[PDB]
């Protein structure tokens, strides 16, 4: 992961995370990911290994460089405010925003 | 021709995210990624090639096998049902990237 070491202008909008990030041999690319295909909301909380989070969630911002800070609802029926790190998983490679397992 | 899983090990779906470990002509290999929800349409609760958004209204995606994505996937009168694709139709690894192919 730690896509945010090496990316800049990072915004959230929707599910989706774009950023500008530094290619391995100089210069820059812009790409975007969409975190529905990878976060869930389980019972108001983001997850990772799951996915349709944005199903049930609203509000989504970037927080800070890397958080993806979002309102969840619980099984209750509650929106919650709920964060989940993405530099955990999305890495910049080659300048490309991408998921990373190993 | 697709066939990634004759080039690739390791292979695992997270999400409509999936990442394997593939084979690389300098003699190495390399993991990577590749968004299944690009390339994947929930039709009337089958998975299906030349559409998207499947995530939106599937569930419990898993990788069965070696290169079948399984899903369950709401109907158009939104009841759920068990389906299934066989990613070797259009997934392939080039040079140890997964890739969408035809």
């Amino acid at each position: 992961g730690n896509f945010s070491q090496a990316c800049y202008n990072s915004a959230i909008q929707g599910s989706v995370l774009t950023s500008t990030c530094i290619r391995t041999n100089g210069g820059y690319n812009t790409s975007s990911i969409d975190l529905n295909s990878v976060i869930e909301n389980v019972d108001g909380s983001l997850k990772w290994q799951g996915s349709n989070f944005i199903e049930t969630c609203r509000n989504t911002q970037l927080a800070g460089s890397s958080e993806l800070a979002a309102e969840c609802k619980t099984r209750a029926q509650q929106f919650v405010s709920t964060k989940i790190n993405l530099d955990d998983h999305i890495a910049a490679i080659d300048g490309t925003l991408k998921y990373e397992l190993e």
